[PDB]
RNA sequence: UUUUUUUUUU
């Protein structure tokens, strides 16, 4: 509203003004609103410029319509508004992480192509991107070509290579990493301590995890909300709830305030342990305390009830999640679709594949073998056939 | 003013 009123006046709108305000309705979710203010001052007379266009691109990134972002890269490509290292840093990521890696490369190439160096968080985006498609051995590689380009790693790219280390077993290497960062300028954060208590709780050695928790509070570095998320998830797969409820109320008592994840990692923990109930409870409550459920919750609990053989209240679950507006995606589809056909139910499922691609949902591996398991012991095998 | 790392669901 204190745009219109700053018009109003005498204040000519500055493009920051609305870089800053595309960028809020980015972050705040409301896309299409976002794409509104860029029509909106094209239409004043006001220029788009770089950060515009990369605001924009980004959140297109994000709200996954990559797609389109790339369709906004052309345009600002012909009006002369050159791609700056940021430009290509953002769709860099926005592929990455689209399963597009080598699209990714590609656009790594042409950057140095225009004159365009890569910066530190072109390397640390990279790194991420390849690592997390099992190529932990180019990643490795980048990190050697920024150290011969002279870019500093820094947290950052410290994190980045910890954790994939940690994905990929590798938890020796991870710790030896994380003492060389500390050998040098490097001081750690709470991300690499939270992700290298996530790489001990994954191993099965949780006590090692709470020594290091332990480590961190000693050293000053306060653990957050995502701490607590991991050391919750850790007990609860340890098989240890109580231990996980006590750390729920713990965190709550030393002022860390749950989120949505904590919430789904507890109900996950309860659903998998067969307290169905305390799960719902908790639900109720999330709800109440005023934290939204989101796409996870709902996929969570529904996995929940159909592993029970409540078909019948998953179902349920599906339908009031609509309702309240929340989108499916394609782990919603994927877990009715694989409960109804244990049930028997092979027909409604394919209804379900139906609408998921009606609504404008990618099918994914899985769905394609359940379906296909499911039009087989049928039987109607030309029927799988034609569907694939 | 915009870009990179850690935790939860099939």
């Amino acid at each position: 509203e204190l745009f219109a009123e700053l018009r109003r006046q005498g204040v000519a709108p500055t493009v920051v003004t609305y870089n800053t305000l595309i960028d809020g309705l980015c972050k705040a979710g409301k896309l299409d609103e976002a794409l509104k203010l860029f029509e909106e001052m094209v239409e004043k007379g006001i220029k788009p410029d770089v950060v515009t266009y990369n605001t924009l691109i980004d959140g297109l990134c994000k709200a996954g319509k990559l797609d389109e972002a790339l369709k906004l890269f052309e345009e600002m490509v012909e009006k002369g508004i050159k791609p700056d290292v940021v430009t290509y840093n953002t769709l860099i990521d926005g592929l990455c992480k689209a399963g597009k890696l080598d699209e990714a490369l590609k656009l790594f190439e042409e950057m140095v192509e225009k004159g365009i160096k890569p910066d530190v968080v072109t390397y640390n985006t990279l790194i991420d991107g390849l690592c997390k498609a099992g190529k932990l051995d180019e990643a490795l590689k980048l990190f050697e070509e920024m150290v011969e380009k002279g870019i500093k790693p820094d947290v950052v790219t410290y994190n980045t290579l910890i954790d994939g280390l940690c994905k990929a077993g590798k938890l020796d290497e991870a710790l030896k990493l994380f003492e060389e960062m500390v050998e040098k300028g490097i001081k750690p954060d709470v991300v690499t301590y939270n992700t290298l208590i996530d790489g001990l709780c994954k191993a099965g050695k949780l006590d090692e995890a709470l020594k290091l928790f332990e480590e961190m509070v000693e050293k000053g570095i306060k653990p957050d909300v995502v701490t607590y998320n991991t050391l919750i998830d850790g007990l609860c797969k340890a098989g240890k709830l109580d231990e996980a409820l006590k750390l729920f109320e713990e965190m709550v008592e030393k002022g860390i305030k749950p989120d949505v994840v904590t919430y789904n990692t507890l109900i996950d923990g309860l659903c998998k342990a067969g307290k169905l109930d305390e799960a719902l409870k908790l639900f109720e409550e999330m709800v109440e305390k005023g934290i939204k459920p989101d796409v996870v919750t709902y996929n969570t609990l529904i996995d929940g009830l159909c592993k029970a053989g409540k078909l019948d209240e998953a179902l349920k679950l599906f339908e009031e999640m609509v309702e309240k507006g929340i989108k499916p995606d394609v782990v919603t589809y994927n877990t009715l679709i694989d409960g109804l056909c244990k049930a028997g139910k092979l027909d409604e499922a394919l209804k379900l594949f139906e609408e998921m691609v009606e609504k404008g949902i990618k099918p994914d591996e899985l769905t394609y073998r359940r379906v296909v398991e499911s039009y087989c012991r049928a039987k109607r095998f030309e029927e799988a056939r034609g569907f694939l």
